C-alpha cells in the first residue's frame, strides 16, 4: 500500500486523487491546497468534463471522508511544515506549479516525505520520465523527478515507436488540443501577455506553443533536437489529439506503421482501428491512444512523409501517467 | 464637441470607445487602464463576438492613434492621479467595476482633471441610475456622479415600465438567459469570490445564478420598487441574452394589447419585433432592449391572469449604446 | 426477467438499451431500425454525452453480442412484420416516431409479435401517458397502448405534482433552459419542418422553442389541466436541462416549506439536492426528475406570492431511465387482452 | 452590368447573393430554390455566423425585395425550366450540388437559359477547375462549364503555388483544423452517407475526416499533381478554418524567406498577415485565403528540411468571395 500526499488540487491534482482510488497498491493519505476545503470538496464530487465523483465526499473538520475513509486535508504555504509523514506519506505529488525546481521540491522532504514527483519540467537535477516509456532510467537514488508534460505523455509511446522500428530523421507535431484553463474565458488581458491565450477559449481555434516539441530529447535521446511543433487550441474542454509528421531512415507500408503500434501496445499506449472521435477519449487511462486509421504514407518519387496519429485526454490520460509513475518510483 | 475620458478597458470600456466612433459629436481623448497598451491594442483590434475594430489602432508614444486621431493612453492606480484636463476630458465612463461610490468616483472630479463621472454599476446612495429612454428625464444637470444601470437593468426596464404605465404592475419574477462572462471560469477551478457555480465551466453549462436588476429596478421606475424580483441561467454563448418576465397586473389583457403596448413605447432604446429571431441576431444591436411579441404569453385560470413577457439584448453592445446615449446626454445638460 | 424488443435505435432507443443493462429483471432481446447495422453498433458503443459503452459490442450475424449476449437487429419497415414472439419479446418500446398512435402501434401486438407497446410520442385519445411514479397507478394492465410521456414532462409531472397535493396551484408558468437537440439544424438551413428558429445553428444560438408538457401535464395530472402552460429556451448544451416553474397557489408557503415537501416527496424517479449543481452534473443520472432547493423562491408582494421551483433533468437519460421503469412495470402488471 | 442567376440557395448561395450586394457592376437578378420562400428570406435576413443582412429583406409576390430591387424566386426543379434569359441572367451560379457534371450543369444553357454556369464543387472531367488569382489565366472564355473548386483548395491553392514557384515542392502533407459543417449531424445519430465520424455531434467533438483538395491540388496547380495529400480535423467553431502544409522543397530556405515569398505573392485574393490572429477574426474576409506569418517554421535536422506554412480562412465567405471573383472573369471574358 503506497501512501501518497498530494500538493496542489488543481485539475491535474483532483483527477491524480480521483484515479487513485481506482489504482489499488495505492493511496492518498494527505492532501494539501491553500483554497477553501468546501469550495475543494465540492470541486471534487462535480466535475463538469470528467463527471460526478465515484463515491461520496463529506467535509470533516481534519480534511474530508471520502467512502467511509478520513483523508487529512492541510493548507500549508510551504513544504517546509507540511508533515506527511505524520500522514504516513512516503511520496508527494507536487502539481501547484510553484515548487518546479528541484530545489523547491526537495523541501517536502525532512523527518517529513520520502520522494517527490514533479507536474512541472525538470532541469539539470531532475529526470523526465513518461511511464512505461523510459521509467527505466530511474535506479532508485532520485529523490525528484518530472511526470513531464500532457502532451510529451501522448507523443513518447508513438514516437519511440517509429524510432525503435524505422529509425526517424526528424519530424513536426501538431496538437489540436483542448482549451485548458489558462485561456481567457472571454476576450481580456491576459495577465501572461499572451495574445493569443488573451482570447476567447471556447469560441476561436487558437493557435500556441508546445513544450513537447524539444522536451521530447529529455524522454528519448536518439530524437534529441529531431522534433518541434506547435498547437491549435479549439473548443472542446477536454480531449486532444497529436500529428506527427515524420521522415524515417527507411521506408514502410501503413500496415508496418500500425502494425508497430499496435505491437508496442500496453496499458500506457492503447491502440484502436475504430473511427473514433474526441469525447470517446475523455477519461480513458491510455497516456496515448495510437488511431490507426489516421496512419498516412505518402511515397513521392521515392520519398516518404509518415503521419501517425494518437488521441489522448490531456487532463485523465495525463493523470494515469503521473499516478503510475508514482506507485512505481515509490517502489524504488 | 463631448470630451470623453474611460477608465477600464476592459469589454465595455472597448466597446464604448468603439460606439462613440459612430455618435457624432462625442469623441474619447483618454484611457486610462493599467494593461500593457500593446495588449489593448491588440484587443481593440480584433474582437472575438463584436468583430475587427472598424478601422486602425497603432500604438504611438503616450498613447494609439486611431483613424487618424490620437488617444492618450495612461495607466494610474488611482484616479485623483487621472488629470482628464490636460486631455480635454469633462465627462468620465467610469468602466472598471472597480469604483461604485459617489465617493469613489468623485475622486476624477477635480481642477486637474474630470468635470462629471458615469459609473457602469450601481452607484451607491447619492448616485441616480438612468437607463437612457425610460428615466433619463430626471437628470437635471447640477449632479457630478451617475450610474447608467446594468445590462439587465438596460434590458428589463423599459420593457417592465410599458407594463406598468399601460396595466399597472403588482409582482413579477424574472429569468435571465445570459451569455456566460469574464466572470465564470473556462475550467472548473477555484473562483475567487467562492461562487460554487462560477467556479464551474462556463462555456459547458448551463450554470443557474443571482441577479440584482429585477431587486434594484425601483431605482429606475419607483413604482416597481420591491416588486421585481429574479435569477440567470448562464449558458454557452459568449454574448446575447433574453431576460423573460413572468407577473400579475392591475388589468386583465390580451396578448394582444400587450404587444400593441410594447409596440407603441418603441423607440431608439427599445425595439420591437414579431420575425422569430435567436440569439445571434442581436450581437452587436443598438437597441438596449429589443421586445419579442412571439413570445409573449396571457394565461387565463379562474379569472386571474400570468403575463410572459420576453426582450433580448446584447448583454454588451446593447449596454455600450446606453451608456453612450446617457453620457452624450448628461454631458449637454 | 422481462423481455423488451426496441424499434427505433436512435437517441432513445440506445440510450434505453444502455439502461437497462443496469435494471435485473429487464433485458432486451430484438432491436428493430432501419439503419445498416453496422452503424448502429458504432454509435452504440461510441456516445459523445453518455460516454463509452460499458462493456463489449461486437457485429455478429443477424445482430449483436452485447457483454457476451446475442441481440438480434433486423430492419422492418412494418410492425406486421417483425416476429417479437421469436425473440420473446413480450413488451415493446415504439420510438421511431412512425407510429404514434393506437391504431398504428398495435401493429406490434398480432400473433407472432409482442403483446404490449409503449411508445415515446405523445399520447391522447386510446393511449394513457404516464409518468413512472407519478400516475403509473392510472394503469390497470389491460391497455395495450400507453405512452411514456416526453422528456420534459417526466420531469415537471413529480414537481407539479407536489405543489398540487401539499399547497394546491391555481395555475403556472414554465420555462425550460434546455439542451438542443437533433431536430434543430447544426448550421443554418432550411428546417424541414418549416420552423424558422429551429432552422438556426443549434450549438450556438439561444433559441426559443414551444413545447407541450405543461399544456398536457393534464393528462398525467388531471387536477393540473389547463392550469400550466409553457415554453423553451434551447441552449448550447448537447444535453442536460433545467425546468423552471412559477406559480399561484392555494395557500401561503415559505421556501423551507416547498422545499421541504419536494424532499418529501422524493424517490427513484424524483431526487432531491441542496448542492448548487450546475448543468453537467446531472448528465446521465437515473433520476426523471431532480429538485434543485437552492434555486427555490417564494416571492411575497403586498400579500400575494409567486413561488418559483425548478429542477434539472438529462433530457436523454432521465427521460430514458422513465421509460425503462414503465416498461418493466407495464411488463409484468399486464394483463392478456 | 454582368446578371447572375443563383441555383440552389443554401450556405454559398446565400453569401454569394449577399457579397454581391457590395459588389459594383454584378447583380442576381434570379434565385431558384426548392425551398418555401418566406424560409429562405428568412435566413437570408439572418445568419448566425455571417450576421444580419446589410439592409432590408421582404418577401413579394414571386420574389423578394432586397433594398429596394426585386428579385425572383423561383422553384423549378429542372435546371431546363428555369428562363434565366427572362431576367437577364447570363450567367449562373449553380450551387444545389445536384448539378456538378458539364452535362447537367449544361442544362441551364438554352433559349431562355444562361450562357455561362459556375459549379461550386469539383465539376467533372470535360470542367476546367478554378481558384481565382491562381489559375483563371486558363480561361479563354469560351467555356460552357467551369468549378470554383471546393472551400479548401481556394486557400490551399494560393499558398501551395508560393512554394511552387519560389522554391520547388517536393511532396506534402496537409491538416486544416475546419469548423464543423453542415454534413456533420449535431447529436450522434445515423449519417446518411455512412460515415461514422460525420455521425457524430459536430458541435463537440475533434472529429478526423477525409478530404480531396490535397489530392486533387494538380487540377489547379499542375506542376503539384499528386505531390500533395491530406486531411482535417472538424472542431467545435461554426465557421473559420486554417490550412497546415508541412512539405520539403527543392531548396533550402529561411522563416523569413518562406514569408517574404508570401507577402511578395499576396493580392485580393491571398492576403499577408503577422498579427498574432485566431479564427473568429478570419469570419468574413474577402481574401480566399490569407497567410499567416507567425506560424511558419523551418526544421532543419542534419541538412534536411521540413517547411511548414499556415493559412486562415472562412471556409464559408473567403470561398464565396472567390466564387463571385470567378464569376464576374468568366462572364466578362
Amino acid at each position: 500500500v503506497v501512501k501518497v500526499g498530494i500538493n496542489g488540487f488543481g485539475r491535474i491534482g483532483r483527477l491524480a486523487f480521483r484515479r487513485i482510488q481506482n489504482v489499488e497498491g495505492v493511496e492518498v493519505t494527505r492532501i494539501n491546497d491553500l483554497t477553501d476545503p468546501n469550495m475543494l470538496a465540492h470541486l471534487l464530487k462535480y466535475d463538469t468534463t470528467q463527471g460526478r465523483f465515484d463515491g461520496t465526499v463529506e467535509v470533516k473538520e481534519g480534511g474530508f471522508e471520502v467512502n467511509g475513509q478520513f483523508v487529512k486535508v492541510s493548507a500549508e504555504r510551504e513544504p517546509a511544515n507540511i508533515d506527511w509523514a505524520t500522514d504516513g506519506v512516503e511520496i508527494v505529488l507536487e502539481a501547484t506549479g510553484f515548487f518546479a525546481s528541484k530545489e523547491k521540491a526537495e523541501q517536502h522532504i525532512h523527518e517529513g516525505a520520502k520522494k517527490v514527483v514533479i507536474t512541472a519540467p525538470g532541469g539539470n537535477d531532475v529526470k523526465t520520465v513518461v511511464f512505461n516509456t523510459n521509467h527505466d532510467i530511474l535506479d532508485g537514488t532520485e529523490t525528484v523527478i518530472s511526470g513531464a508534460s500532457c502532451t510529451t505523455n501522448c507523443l513518447a509511446p508513438m514516437a519511440k515507436a517509429l524510432q525503435d522500428n524505422f529509425g526517424v530523421k526528424q519530424g513536426l507535431m501538431t496538437t489540436i488540443h483542448a482549451y485548458t484553463g489558462d485561456q481567457m474565458i472571454l476576450d481580456g488581458p491576459h495577465r501572461g501577455g499572451d495574445l493569443r491565450r488573451a482570447r476567447a477559449g471556447a469560441a476561436n481555434i487558437v493557435p500556441n506553443s508546445t513544450g513537447a516539441a524539444k522536451a521530447i530529447g529529455l524522454v528519448i535521446p536518439e530524437l534529441n533536437g529531431k522534433l518541434d511543433g506547435a498547437a491549435q487550441r479549439v473548443p472542446v474542454p477536454t480531449g486532444s489529439v497529436t500529428e506527427l509528421v515524420a521522415t524515417l531512415e527507411k521506408d514502410v507500408t501503413v500496415e508496418e506503421v500500425n502494425a508497430a503500434m499496435k505491437a508496442a501496445a500496453n496499458d500506457s499506449y492503447g491502440y484502436t482501428e475504430d473511427p473514433i472521435v474526441s469525447s470517446d477519449i475523455v477519461g480513458i487511462s491510455y497516456g496515448s491512444l495510437f488511431d490507426a486509421t489516421q496512419t498516412k504514407v505518402q511515397t513521392v518519387d521515392g520519398n516518404q512523409l509518415v503521419k501517425v496519429v494518437s488521441w489522448y485526454d490531456n487532463e485523465m490520460s495525463y493523470t494515469s501517467q503521473l499516478v503510475r509513475t508514482l506507485e512505481y518510483f515509490a517502489k524504488i
